[PDB]
């Protein structure tokens, strides 16, 4: 089980969620981010540094956000067969980790976009307010961070997250 | 250390927060409850039972709000000299559990009212923002709620909560 301050982590943001990584780092989606705004988190956007690419975004501002947290490791997916927990936060306060057994990562197009993402297989799904929810697992004594939930299939007994 | 389905109950609420102890029940201290609005979670405050006792209120909802919630174990306090933890969410999102060993349970005067409620000393305090968090402690393999966060002195080495 993740430990409170994991989930802590998760924020809601835009149409859905995203993840403190560091005190100043936040990862999520593209889809999720707020379009027309001056501000995320009421930091000016030119204040902040912004990589986004392949359906992941990531934010790294300049000041210290949640001095709280350690920094933790960021991953570029998992080894195939790794089952994650999907942080999902849903409106109503429910803690929803759902395990998923991840495949192959690769890119994909969905929806005509590039994605470049992780594929699984949810071990009763996500909905479309948990994009940007983290995929997480526990190597050795440490939790990784390696993707954001980007997008499910229409039965959904696949989902993919986006990796960087 | 709480679970993290535990602190899921945590809820911000009003000027402080409130905790589900059951799929349909809500407990809160008085002074949190705003006036002038016309439901609670959605939910119009004419389908909701809503019990003042003191210091102390309770909502039981004629829906479920929290399915995923088993019920919990609610007390009038604890036994004198348990630590507690008061399960405190910041407005970062940071967790902050604050340990308190309790003292008695006794109807006391706080500006003016007289309180049912149980005082303890604080081992960094408490906020205004802060009432309403719930006191905490495991007994065997269970967690038990005992009050929820109410007062605390102007030197801030004392705090209270209020039980019912
Ligand atoms: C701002 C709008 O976006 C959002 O709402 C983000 C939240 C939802 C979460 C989904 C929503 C439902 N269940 C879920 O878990 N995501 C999406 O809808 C994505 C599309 C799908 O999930 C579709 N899946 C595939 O095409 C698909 C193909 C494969 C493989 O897996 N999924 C449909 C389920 C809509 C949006 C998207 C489009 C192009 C991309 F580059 C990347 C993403
Ligand atoms: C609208 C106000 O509502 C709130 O903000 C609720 C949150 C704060 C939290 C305090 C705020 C600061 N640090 C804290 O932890 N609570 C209070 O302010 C309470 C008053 C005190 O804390 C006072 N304490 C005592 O009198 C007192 C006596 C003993 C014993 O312990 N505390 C003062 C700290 C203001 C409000 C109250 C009044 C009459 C009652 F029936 C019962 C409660």
């Amino acid at each position: 089980s993740a430990p409170p301050t994991l989930w802590s982590r998760v924020t809601k943001f835009g149409s859905g969620w995203g993840f403190w990584v560091s005190p100043t780092v936040f990862i999520t989606t593209t889809h999720v981010v707020p379009t027309g705004v001056k501000e995320f988190f009421g930091e000016p956007l030119s204040s902040i540094a912004i990589h986004q690419a392949g359906e992941f975004t990531q934010f790294r501002f300049s000041k210290k956000m949640r001095p709280d947290l350690t920094g933790m490791v960021l991953e570029e997916g998992c080894p195939e067969g790794t089952v994650c927990s999907v942080l999902i936060k849903r409106d109503s306060g429910e803690l929803l980790p759902l395990a998923v057994r991840m495949g192959a990562i690769a890119s994909m197009r969905i929806q005509g976009r590039l994605v470049h993402g992780q594929s699984g297989m949810l071990l009763l799904g996500t909905i479309p307010g948990d994009c940007g929810a983290p995929y997480v697992h526990k190597r050795g004594n440490d939790w990784v961070v390696c993707g954001v939930h980007a997008a499910a299939t229409k039965s959904g007994n696949t989902v993919v997250c986006a990796v960087q």
